[PDB]
Parts: structure tokens; C-alpha cells; sequence
């Protein structure tokens, strides 16, 4: 469900020719001015837990210099360690995978089957529930009441639609035209398991669903979030439209009517707990790409003392150009650009 | 969704070795001494819908005298004329769809496929809501509180373990080792949407989604019930749990809170709205056999007098072994067997 980053190594990955890197529990944050390489680290990371995609542009990818790249991560999925290494070399591309120092998967498509099985959730949904972009903070609290309800809408992936069964239930039914030209019964049994499935949906019931399994989950970590950050709130309601509700002293209270203090604290406590409802689990390693950006001197102070009271997760990723959040990670990685090549340096 | 029975036909179907029966809107009663081959009658009607099972033994169907099996059913469902005929003589079988007065469907597996894409129902959730077995309403109120909770739970079928995406997304999984030694990429495109579902149930949530389909339709129809057999209750409620809250004027009362005429309307209301449920629909056509079964002379005269206020349902078919039950219905068709034959005539 969740894990925690040991260390990545990358070879001629964009900026980084050559960088290793390792994490630790805590907060981590690696600052460096804008442009100078810190995204890639991470893109190397998700590039490595999934690999490439079908027909991918592998030039994206390969620092621009030469056509050849490799990136190695070791991460740990509860209890287990992993090491994956996906590499690609003109037009040759490869993927490996080690348990807890032995080799597990050893073709793309088979350490394809053994992430997505460990992971137990796919490449979108696991990267919401531990990469929070740019400005998402900030944004939220921009955006008009009937709006924030439509971005926790988006996170929880409610745009789905599951007419996928047509091509399903049928290409997987014609098979039995060729069995009827003169045992294979059971290829029927699970061709109407399918159809008492799509029967009960009907593209509308999931999303009915969805909001029955989230919003529970969600609340419960809201208000877990809100002890962590000692907001003055016994208890916080979560809609089944994704409003939330703050109960306070004197009536209901919504975001909107917070101070912009609590407003962050609020924000960060419902991205965090989407996150753990997504997995359906405490998040054990969150990143958060520039959280700061766009938010004024005032509002980046109490994030930032926020900040340092997140204990509850294991691991705690901040990136960012802004080196007075320095004074809030327990781990400090430096990185610099040095005319197209990334340099990565774990002082400060 | 829901049909119309109009014209059923037999030959050689168990105690019918040569029957025809024609039914109408309105109430039908089939009354017939016990033993007669009445619910033989509505065992060709849905015999002649799902066909035989598979490696089904024919002489269950069959009369006993020779070896060979002929029903013909008239349906209509949603504004459509349907035929339906299925046949089997000396290990040979056949079907025959009708579409309007033109062939639909020829071949046995072909008239399936069109019958389970006409009612938009498997046979199971069909036969629930349509048929109302023997004792039902009088074993529902014998029942002990928790024990009525129990019985709708099973009549909308909560017995659901999609596990079945094991050997569904496995046999359709392998299926690429043989694409991996050296475009088919589309058969992995739907492995995921197979994981992406079945990793977003855990084979606990369709339950709590099922609560939430069903409830709130249950709830709708059962006080439409109410107002068409005019009980003195405004609102009904059912909970997630399945249990009836009559908010009378003094404070909510359950069913067993009720006089014994009242408990009959309830019991009646709720199996109908089941019904409803179901199929996603008011229901066209309702079968209730022997329904005043263990019913006191009391409780039965009150079902009787609830018939006659039942307008809502376009066909009701009533059977039964009480003669005193043809003073409810718009049309009687007897029943008599003619030692071994059953006979049937529309009079009286
Ligand atoms: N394939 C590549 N080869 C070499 N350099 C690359 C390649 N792709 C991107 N870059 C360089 O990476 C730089 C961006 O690093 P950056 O993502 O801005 O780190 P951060 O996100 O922390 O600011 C770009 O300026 C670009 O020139
Ligand atoms: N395959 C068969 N051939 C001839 N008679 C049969 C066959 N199967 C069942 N029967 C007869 O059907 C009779 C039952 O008709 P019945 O179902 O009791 O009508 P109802 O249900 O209205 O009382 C049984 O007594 C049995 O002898
Ligand atoms: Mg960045
Ligand atoms: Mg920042
Ligand atoms: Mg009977
Ligand atoms: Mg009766």
C-alpha cells in the first residue's frame, strides 16, 4: 500500500548524468533554485516504479548528451525491501526487481506485475496518494466552495465509466462462436459474473459508491489531522458532496470562514487524508512539490510551523527553492546545476 | 425489465401432456385442488424464458408417458411482442425467438443471449421479482425481528464475492505469456480496468454499496404501497438495515408493533417493493403462489380484501387451492387432473 524511499541512483536521467541520492524518515527536503534538477529526481522515481509507457518517448527521459539511461530505487512496501532497475540502451530496454536482496521479477512485463501487486493500486491513484504538484495548497484555497468540492471530486477519480464491459463482455463472448461449430462452459459462468456486475452499476451507481467508501475514510483522518496540527475543533464533518464542515463553538463553520492560518492547516489536513483514503491506509511517505509557491510571507509561516508538526507520517518529502524552510526538515539535500548537469549534496 | 404473461402453451410438460393458457391484465386466480398442476403452469412459463440448465436432466419436465417436451411462450416486455419457443425430443433440443411476429434468435445459446438482454436480469433476481413462493408472507411474519432483516437481505442476493476475477483476470492474464515470445496491447488495457474495479470493492464494499441502491428504492415503493392499500402512515422508513420504522402519530413502530391486518399489508408492501427493487422498475406482472398458506381464517380474509385494492400492478396472478379466493380476481382459469393429466378451463 504505502511505501518509504531508500534511495534512488540515476545515469544520465535529464539533469542528473549521474546523481545518487538517499532518503531518510522524517522530514526531507531538497531545496535548490529553480531549474537546478529536483523534479527529475522524482520523476526518476515514479519513472522507475513503472517504467515506461506503450510507444514512450524515451528522449524526455535520457539526458539529451548521449541515448542511454538507468535508474535504480530501493524502496520498502510494508516490511518488504525492494530494489527496482529499469534501464533502456538504444532501442533495448530492461526492468528488474529484487525482495529483501533476491531477484523477484526479471522481464519489464513481470516486474510490471509484481510493482502493481505490491503497490496494490495503479500508477494515478498511487500518485496522488504521495505526490502533492505545485501550488495544489494554494489553489484550493483560491478556488470558489462549489469548486473545492470539484477538485476532491478529481482526486477521488470519480470520472469513471465502466462501458469498458463492452468490449469486455464481448470479445470475451464471441470466443464461444468457435465453440459452438461442432468443458468450455465455464468461460460462460464468468461472462454473466460480468454482466451481474455491469447490471447493477449502470454508470451512474459508482460514483453513488465511491462517495459511500471515501467520506468515511476521509473524515476520519480530517479529524485525526486536525489533532496532529491542534486545530480548536473536536469535530470535523466531511459532506457526501466533499464540504467540509468544521464544527465549531458557536455553528458550522466552512473553510472559507477560517483564517488564513487555519485555512492552510485545513487544506494540508483534507490533501493528507484524501491521500491516506486513496490507499486506503496512513500514508507512509508524502512528497509535496513547492507547497509554498503562491502563498504570501504570512501564510508560508504558518504552513511552516505546520510543517514541523507532522510526526504522524514516517517520511515527509519537501522540495522547494525557498531555503528558510530549511529550518523545518530533519534531512537536508542540496542540489545545484552546474551548466546542464545536476549535482546533489547532503549538507546544510 | 417487466413482462406481460399473455399466452402459454405445453405438450408433455409433467402433468400437462396437452395444455393451453391464456392470461389477462388485472387479477388472475389459478385455482386447482392440490396436486393438480397448477405451478407446473409457471414452471413451462419459466422454463420457456431460461431453457434448460446445463447437463439437465429432462425428465423432471418431461411427462412421465414418452420422451419429448414442447412449451410455447407469448410474452411482452417494455412494448414488444414476444415468442418464445423451446423444445427437446430424444436428446435433441432447440429454441425459437420472436421479435414482433418476426425470428429473432434461432439457435438455443442465441435466444439465451437475447432473452438475458430482454429482461436485463439474470433468472435468480427474474424469479424473485416476479414469483412470490409458497408461505412467504406468513413465514416473513413469523419471523423474529432480526430474522425479517435476514430475509431481505437474501431476496436482493447481498451474497456477492466477486473473487471470481481470480480466474478472470488470470485466464485472461496468461494469455500474453504467448503474446511475449516474440497492437494485442488492448488485452492489457481492460486487465487493468478488471483491477481498477476489483481493487476498489475488497469483496466487503459491494455490500455497503448494494445498502445504498437498494434502501432508498425499497423505501420510495413501499410507501407508495401504503397509500394504494391505504394505510394510515404518512411516512415509512427502512433503514440501512433493512428494518421497517412505521412512523405512526405516537412514534415509530415496526412491524411487529402492528394488528394482524396491518402486519399482512406491510409484509405484502414490502415483498412488492422488493420486487420493484429488483428490476429497477414498478413491477408489470407479480405471481404469488398459494399466498393465504398458514394464514388464519382472519389474516386471510384481510390479503383478500388488500387484493382487491392491488391496481397499481397490471397483472397479478393469484394461486391457490381456496375456491373463496375467485371472489378477488377479474379472470379464474381451474385447474383439474384427470388422473395423471391436468386439465384447465376458464370459467366461473
Ligand atoms: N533529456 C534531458 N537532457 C538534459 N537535460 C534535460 C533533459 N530534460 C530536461 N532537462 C533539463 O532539466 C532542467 C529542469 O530541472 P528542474 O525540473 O527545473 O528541477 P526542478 O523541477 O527542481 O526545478 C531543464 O532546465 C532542462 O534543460
Ligand atoms: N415428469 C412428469 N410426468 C408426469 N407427471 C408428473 C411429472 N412430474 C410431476 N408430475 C405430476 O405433477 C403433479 C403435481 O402437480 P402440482 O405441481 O402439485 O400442481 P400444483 O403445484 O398447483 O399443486 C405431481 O403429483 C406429479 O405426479
Ligand atoms: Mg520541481
Ligand atoms: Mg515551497
Ligand atoms: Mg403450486
Ligand atoms: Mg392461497
Amino acid at each position: 500500500m504505502s511505501m518509504i524511499l531508500k534511495e534512488i541512483r540515476m545515469n544520465n536521467f535529464k539533469s542528473h548524468v549521474n546523481s545518487r541520492i538517499k532518503f531518510e524518515k522524517g522530514i526531507v527536503a531538497i531545496i535548490g533554485e529553480n531549474g537546478s534538477g529536483k523534479s527529475s529526481i522524482f520523476e526518476a522515481v515514479f519513472f522507475a516504479l513503472f517504467g515506461a509507457g506503450s510507444n514512450f518517448n524515451y528522449d524526455t527521459i535520457i539526458t539529451k548528451g548521449k541515448k542511454s539511461v538507468y535508474v535504480e530505487l530501493d524502496f520498502e512496501v510494508n516490511g518488504n525491501n525492494y530494489k527496482i532497475i529499469r534501464e533502456y540502451d538504444s532501442g533495448r530496454g530492461g526492468a528488474k526487481l529484487y525482495k529483501n536482496g533476491k531477484p523477484y521479477a526479471t522481464t519489464i512485463s513481470a516486474v510490471n506485475k509484481a510493482v502493481n501487486e505490491i503497490l496494490g493500486v495503479d500508477r494515478n491513484m498511487f500518485l496522488n496518494s504521495i505526490y502533492i504538484k505545485q501550488g495544489e495548497i494554494a489553489k484550493f484555497l483560491s478556488l470558489k466552495p462549489s469548486e473545492k468540492l470539484e477538485t476532491v471530486a478529481k482526486l477521488l477519480g470519480i470520472d469513471e465509466f465502466e462501458k469498458c464491459y463492452q468490449k469486455m463482455g464481448e470479445i470475451v463472448k464471441e470466443y464461444e462462436k468457435r465453440l459452438e461449430r461442432i468443458e468450455k462452459e465455464k468461460l460462460t459462468k464468468f461472462v454473466e459474473y460480468l454482466d451481474k456486475v455491469r447490471r447493477i452499476f449502470g454508470r451512474n451507481g459508482f460514483q453513488a459508491y465511491l462517495r459511500e467508501k471515501y467520506v468515511p475514510l476521509i473524515q476520519k483522518y480530517l479529524n485525526e489531522a486536525f489533532s496532529e496540527f491542534d486545530l480548536p475543533y473536536s469535530f470535523v464533518e466531511l459532506t457526501k458532496d466533499f464540504e467540509v464542515r468544521v464544527h465549531a463553538p458557536n455553528g458550522v463553520l466552512t473553510i472559507d470562514n477560517l483564517s488564513g492560518g487555519e485555512q492552510i492547516a485545513v487544506a494540508l489536513s483534507l490533501r493528507l487524508a484524501i491521500a491516506n483514503a486513496l490507499i486506503g491506509n496512513r500514508v507512509e511517505c508524502i512528497i509535496l512539490d513547492e507547497p509554498t509557491v503562491y502563498l504570501d510571507e504570512n501564510r508560508r509561516a504558518k504552513l511552516a510551523e505546520i510543517f514541523r508538526k507532522v510526526k504522524s507520517i514516517p517520511q515527509m518529502i519537501i522540495i522547494t527553492h525557498h531555503r528558510e524552510l530549511e529550518d523545518v526538515a530533519d534531512v537536508i539535500i542540496n542540489v545545484k546545476k552546474d551548466g546542464n548537469v545536476s549535482k546533489v549534496k547532503i549538507n546544510g
